[PDB]
């Protein structure tokens, strides 16, 4: 029959979808959510044999175990055990595009398990098997007999085994296919893995059973009264003595209860549902659920007899909340949301697409600690525990159907085809039937990047009909189609229009006010976090806060999709697409996370935290105004710490409790600050500290911060006249400057400071030279490759202009003696094949204090692409342990990503000044720096810098971070000016005009001295 | 202006004058100006100016130099934005080219006298025997900033001796979104804290 090549066959003998069941036979166990003996886990050691095709599977496998088979842990992806290569591809399909047919070479995973079933399970009731996740399709056998078939990799497939099992020893045989017609709806950009990758379980229910239940909560105008409505469905024999009780609990207190026999209200000419009943419970002053305060009740559904005998119990967590769109605003409990969201794929560097509680909890904690309140299930229903955790910790969830057809030409080829409507409907309907009782789910999504077809419109209306409690969204076909309640673009920019034909990405501000448009706008994807990225993140949040109908978005994305590989010595390294011998591949485009695969943060995560802060600050004279952006909670776990410092030296500090209502304001009057004795800039820093531990954070957690410049005293006092006079020594090849023990050497043929000495100690390994290039960021590169060049990408414009090949030609090199100093004047031209790209004019002034004042004035040809940087670099002979600077920090910060950074005195180990991006690039920059200290050296001015054991050249030439080697000495990059990093997307230039180096003429000045 | 430094150094082919000034008001240092003047054998005077502006002082209207020339010439010739008056936030209409106008055209007769007649993006300015080169904004007229500031009506203005020249490295926006509250947008305010410009003064 080849059911895996037929979109008309998505399942055979599969049971109906439903909310999580446990079939408790004890009500108290249902109330407390304790494990159920009627729900048995079949996770653990299974037998596995890999085959190149389903035809290659021997007929003996159905009855008997194969000797060639290995023992493996289930759940697992079989690519993670090294059976075949995990294929990675972005837009293109990993298979030949010919629907509904799949390759004849179709890797087949043969799973089997021998297990015991007790007679008591088979004597009465119903025993079903539950496969929570099988990729991508499978046939099932039990004791040699064929049971059924299932598709959709991301939802549970359930089968009745009651007639198949025997008392004692039982054998299951599961033939899993890598490719099926289901694969055409599962074209997500991730690793293509397969197998039984989610839980396997046995569930025992009585014959008279709860088969389904739905929980709704409706409210009055001010949310002081609620009605909980619970529809309960049954299967089995209807009897008059049957009853349903729904009880509602707040902790150990029962707040409401209702009991009824079966028999719903009349619905048409044929009557009503005899096998259904609806219970309505009144709840006065309910505690409401939100991400801010995840208040939960427990609803317990008891099926019983009139005389009091329990048959079975089911239950769920209940969050009292209302989600509605009113007058163009998405509201939760009457209040407009601001979505601080992130997209999260299910990914683990060791276990692949297998998810565990520890990882899920780790992700949620990090998200909340970094001011995220929302998560999008990109791009499929998640492991069932995810929703439980989001219910309990408090995160808003977009639950998304497992439908992505990105590789189709055009993108809606299948989704506009009525023949594919049955298969698509199942992916939407079965998700809703499973997840509809979770309060954390606030929005349904129809899938991802599948164009816009009539099937989307049909399924949009289906959800609206069956579940009016949640808005429906969908981005395909231009983000604002008839199949979405929310304008939900991906990578639409703040101010800049991208007017693509048919599917334009307007400026988000512009999009809202297009003729006739009234809907809210929440970006389903924005701020692509690939490599050194998140430049311009603050621009989104300023817009979000200014525009009521801009209600936030979901960052792309949470976690890098790297996997672990080992070398010769057994040392682990992070691998991306192409490292596993898969071709064609999309290189490092799987790594766009705010955290590394091991959940170590990228520098960009702190920028996200700061911009997503829940407290806003203004300063007026001595008054700090604190505004709460919370909708529901008072600031009952918040203390404001303030500090005033003069160039990093603390002068005053204090703390004030925060008592701010949601949306409220608090005024904090600072005490009289004494005027400093020294010259310099006073800085005020405030931070919001959480004194008490929470479920998601430790005591002392910092949730918000802000800085302002206060009074500045400019240095006017003349330093004590130095007695020492530096001396000029001239040879044909060198200008040499002597001051006692110290020596500066300027090479006359090259025009650069080539060496410095303190006694016999050389200070440089490479001369101090101008630098106009950076090792290209992922954003600088875009989609450009060696075989497929994108001439628009920043790196290609720089390359074609000769920026990386530019050779310095000396125009001027003179030495003058002043009364108390030696003056060196130089001029260089950077030329590529006759074209002058840059001119650098410098003076070096060395006085009797040992200070070398460097002045730099640069001309950049108006017709050359704007340079990555305008600075100087050198290789220092010194390797020192610490780096100490007065400037923005402590973490890496760039011109368009430095809002989270604070001006203070920072001191870190040298290794913390390098950011280990998996794909090496320009990294570790710190901006707004007035003083830098390294070993014997001090640099003063107003510059950007990075400092590491790796040259820009090595970073640029080395593919992976694990192939980098520490070079002799220390590479210093000091920039007067540095270009923005961008990141609005990572396939087109995204550095905004205000962060491009386009001024034409640039000036900066540095002082170099011994510390 | 308080003088901090004034030195002179004789070089191989030049004389280098170095100066430093502080502008103070009631104990508060508002601005610091550090300069070098290099006069070489070709007769050209290169002026390098570096200005510090206290971060807590209101952003200044301009950062530049001014003088009263003894010469009154008939024409003003420049290579920059023109031909008409233009300011940093009102210069889109102006075109970069070689412009040559009578001196009177370099003054805008606003009924209420004020700073007027600036031309931006100027790389070369010629007036009588003098040439200034660099990248600057300028105005040039028979009226001092002082007189314009102190005179209520345009008809009460008197031409002063010689020609007042204001050469700016940097000039603040004029605004105008309304005329009863500050309307100069942040990007046209002089808020950088440190400012650099360079000029070459020579004879034609
Ligand atoms: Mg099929
Ligand atoms: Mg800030
Ligand atoms: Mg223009
Ligand atoms: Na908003
Ligand atoms: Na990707
Ligand atoms: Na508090
Ligand atoms: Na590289
Ligand atoms: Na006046």
């Amino acid at each position: 029959r080849r059911d895996w090549e037929n979109p008309g066959v998505t399942q055979l003998n599969r049971l109906a979808a439903h909310p999580p069941f446990a079939s408790w036979r004890n009500s108290e166990e249902a109330r407390t959510d304790r494990p159920s003996q009627q729900l048995r886990s079949l996770n653990g050691e299974w037998r596995f044999a890999w085959f190149p095709a389903p035809e290659a599977v021997p007929e003996s496998w159905l009855e008997c175990d194969l000797p060639e088979a290995d023992t493996v842990v289930v759940p697992s992806n079989w690519q993670m055990h090294g059976y075949d290569a995990p294929i990675y591809t972005n837009v293109t399909y990993p298979i030949t595009v010919n629907p509904p047919f799949v390759p004849t070479e179709n890797p087949t995973g043969c799973y089997s398990l021998t297990f015991n079933v007790d007679e008591s399970w088979l004597q009465e009731g119903q025993t079903r098997i539950i496969f929570d996740g099988v990729n991508s399709a499978f046939h099932l056998w039990c004791n040699g007999r064929w049971v059924g078939y299932g598709q959709d990799s991301r939802l549970p497939s359930e089968f009745d085994l009651s007639a198949f099992l025997r008392a004692g020893e039982n054998r299951l045989a599961v033939m899993v296919l890598r490719w099926s017609d289901g694969s055409y709806l599962e074209d997500q950009d991730m690793w293509r893995m397969s197998g039984i990758f989610r839980d396997v379980s046995l569930l025992h229910k009585p014959t008279t059973q709860i088969s389904d239940f739905h929980v709704a909560t409706r409210f009055n105008d001010d949310f002081s009264r609620a009605v909980l409505e619970a529809e309960v469905q049954m299967c089995g024999e209807l009897r008059d003595y049957l009853r349903v009780t729904v009880s509602l609990w707040q902790g150990e207190t029962q707040v409401a209860s209702g009991t009824a026999p079966f028999g719903g209200e009349i619905i048409d000419e044929r009557g009503g549902y005899a096998d259904r009943v609806t219970l309505r419970l009144n709840v006065e002053n309910p505690k409401l659920w939100s991400a801010e305060i995840p208040n939960l009740y427990r609803a317990v559904v008891e099926l019983h007899t009139a005389d009091g005998t329990l048959i079975e119990a089911e239950a769920c967590d209940v969050g009292f909340r209302e989600v509605r769109i009113e007058n163009g605003l998405l509201l939760l409990n009457g209040k407009p949301l601001l979505i601080r969201g992130v997209n999260r794929h299910e990914h683990h560097p060791l276990h692949g697409q297998v998810m565990d509680e520890q990882t899920m909890v780790q992700d949620i904690l990090l998200m909340k600690q970094n001011n995220f309140n929302a998560v999008r299930c990109s791009h499929y229903p998640n492991h069932p525990l995810w929703y439980t955790l989001c219910d309990r910790y408090g995160l808003y969830v977009v639950d998304e159907a497992n439908i992505q057809t990105h590789g189709m030409v055009p993108m809606n080829r299948l989704t506009d085809d009525p023949r594919w409507l049955p298969a698509m409907s199942e992916r939407v309907t079965r998700m809703v039937q499973r997840d509809r009782n979770h309060p954390s789910v606030i929005i349904w999504s129809l899938g991802n990047e599948s164009g816009h077809g009539a099937n989307h419109d049909a399924l949009y209306r289906w959800i609206k009909s069956v579940d009016p409690s949640r808005p429906v969204q969908y981005e395909g076909g231009g983000a604002d189609t008839t199949a979405t309640d929310i304008i939900c673009p991906m990578y639409a920019r703040v101010d800049e229009d991208q007017p693509f034909p048919a599917v334009p990405k307007w400026s988000i501000k512009k999009w809202l006010s297009l003729p006739g448009e009234t809907r809210p706008l929440i970006l389903c994807e924005y701020a692509h976090a690939m490599g050194n990225s998140l430049g311009g993140f603050a621009k989104y949040w300023q817009a979000f806060r200014q525009y009521p109908r801009l209600q936030g978005g979901f960052v792309w994305d949470w976690v890098d999709q790297s996997l672990i590989k080992y070398d010769e010595n057994g040392n682990p390294w992070s691998a991306y697409g192409g490292d596993f011998g898969d071709t064609p591949n999309d290189r490092q485009f799987c790594m766009n996370g705010l955290v590394f695969a091991d959940r170590t943060p990228h520098p960009a995560l702190t920028e996200a935290k700061h911009q997503q802060q829940f407290f806003q600050f203004r300063l007026s004279g001595q008054t700090i105004e604190v505004t709460s952006e919370y909708l529901f909670r008072h600031s009952d776990n918040e203390l404001l710490h303030w500090m005033v410092a003069l160039d990093g030296k603390p002068l005053a500090s204090g703390e004030v409790p925060l008592d701010v209502a949601p949306q409220g304001k608090q005024l904090i009057e600072l005490p009289e600050l004494p005027q400093p004795e020294s010259a310099g800039q006073l800085w005020l820093t405030v931070r919001v500290v959480q004194p008490n531990a929470t479920a998601w954070s430790e005591a002392g957690h910092i949730s918000a911060w802000q800085q302002w410049r206060l009074a500045e005293n400019l240095s006017v006092t003349l330093p004590a006249a130095s007695h020492a006079i530096p001396h000029l020594t001239t040879s044909e090849m060198d200008f040499c400057i002597e001051l006692g023990n110290k020596r500066w050497q300027f090479n006359r043929q090259s025009g650069f400071l080539s060496q410095m000495w303190i006694g016999d100690k050389k200070q440089l390994l490479t001369p101090l030279r101008d630098q106009f290039t950076r090792a290209p960021l992922d954003n600088d590169i875009g989609v450009s490759e060696a075989t497929r060049i994108d001439p628009n990408a920043w790196v290609e414009r720089w390359k074609a202009a000769g920026h990386y090949q530019a050779e310095a030609a000396l125009l001027q090199c003179t030495a003058d003696t002043l009364a108390d100093a030696v003056l060196i004047t130089t001029a260089h031209a950077w030329q590529h094949q006759g074209k002058t790209l840059f001119i650098s004019r410098k003076t070096y002034r060395i006085d009797g204090s040992g200070q070398m004042a460097i002045t730099v004035d640069v001309e950049v040809a108006s017709d050359t692409p704007h340079p990555a940087r305008i600075g100087l670099n050198c290789q220092l002979a010194q390797v020192a342990e610490r780096v100490n600077w007065l400037g923005l920090g402590p973490q890496e910060n760039y011109p368009d990503r430095l809002t989270a950074a604070c001006f203070d005195r920072w001191d870190l180990p040298l290794s913390d000044m390098y950011t280990p991006y998996v794909f090496p690039s320009e990294n570790g920059l710190r901006c707004g720096t007035r003083e830098l200290n390294y070993g014997p050296h001090q640099w003063r001015g107003d510059f950007q810098f990075n400092i590491s054991r790796y040259s820009q050249q090595q970073l640029m030439e080395t593919s992976h971070r694990h192939l980098l080697h520490a070079e002799e000495g220390t590479w210093l990059n000091i920039d007067g000016f540095h270009m923005g990093i961008g990141g609005d997307d990572s396939w087109s230039p995204s550095v905004s005009a205000e962060f491009q180096l386009s001024a034409g003429r640039y000036h900066y000045q540095l002082v170099w001295c011994q510390k």
